[PDB]
């Protein structure tokens, strides 16, 4: 009955992390409350929606991209800054899709998975623990003489007791499944950073050249 | 005199561009309004006794890492998931530290310099033009009164009006001629985001290597 209390506190900790990792992650994607979907919407596992943001939100990078492009054009094709702006905004727009993906890939590939874990094994463990605890109470009170009752009460207490140790031990003997999940997250985060590097590197060059050409001519005084 | 009016429309767009980049950049760094302010105050630290770049605010990556550290240890020295959770949380701590540098460095080398372009170069120009509206409004006054006032009454009204138009003109010209320097400021910015992503890719990988082993060693085991 000791292991029990110990395996329990562990699933108990397991629960706290899943929720926490979920919110902390979901937040990592959209730090701004204004552009972070309702929890109700983020609580659904949509195999056709990885959206973590609110309908239409261009993503920060997109907003930084639109303005550089709008105003860069206004400045005319004769201004080095306006033309560079158009190129930088162009890049920023492509930086918004690479982010849209990070969001999506993490929603459906890491968050929803941790959610199915919540809605299945954990919830199941819960009822096994909740039924048990309940079975445990009606027995204490009853084991002090009633009137076929004391009988099928104990047998009910054991069923629920083992059944609670089964699914619970068979989960704390699972671990590795959750660890593989984490990995799925790091992988998704990896493309986002590598792909964001490639775009920025491209832009970096496109800008290093513009400066050079413009700098190899004596600016009018 | 559009050659003039064209230069004004430009300097006009510039500010709209500049101010917009200042807010969008800031929101980029800190989507969460709670720390946008705590970000415009960031200073570069001296490192005589260590390299600690404090921020004054958490980074999402840091938050997340904390939760994994806290419950990972709580799980148990024997738990595989907690053991993995601890290692992953630690990485998150570096991810955060790298985030702090993007904030600081973009603030220092892109936002402050760009705010400076406002508080000085664009201000000086906004001023000369404002100064010219007066001469131009005054000029047109004495002009509407030729024959009703001295000869120097209108002659001066033009000089200070032309000596001004040329001041606002020459001033707009120089700024628009060195915008090369601004594409240069954008280059300092991209360099910042660029650096930040690579050092992030560097951390993630190190961890992914360790995670595989962890997952492998946890499966190539008896039950």
């Amino acid at each position: 009955d000791d292991e029990f209390l110990d395996m329990e506190r562990k699933i108990d900790v397991t629960n706290k992390v899943v929720a926490e990792i979920l919110s902390k992650t979901t937040e990592y994607l959209q730090p701004n409350p204004a552009y972070r979907a309702k929890l109700g919407m983020l609580n659904t596992v949509s195999k056709i929606r990885g959206q973590v943001k609110t309908t239409g939100y261009p993503q920060t990078e997109g907003l930084l991209g639109d303005c550089m492009l709008k105003y860069g054009k206004e400045l005319g094709e004769d201004s080095t800054f306006g033309n560079a702006l158009i190129e930088v905004g162009e890049s920023m727009k492509l930086m918004a899709e690479v982010k849209d993906s990070l969001d999506i890939n993490v929603k459906q590939t890491f968050i929803d998975p941790l959610q199915l874990l919540q809605d299945k094994d954990l919830k199941e463990i819960g009822h096994h623990l909740k039924k048990l605890e309940g079975r445990r109470l009606d027995y204490d009170y009853k084991k002090k003489r009633v009137g076929e009752e004391v009988r099928q009460a104990v047998e009910k207490f054991e069923e629920s007791k083992e059944l609670a140790e089964r699914s619970m031990f068979n989960f704390l003997e699972n671990d590795v499944e959750q660890v593989s999940q984490l990995a799925v997250f790091i992988e998704a985060a990896l493309d986002y950073h590598r792909q964001s590097t490639e775009i920025l590197q491209e832009l970096q060059s496109k800008l290093q050249m513009r400066i050079s050409a413009a700098s190899s001519v004596p600016r009018r005084e």
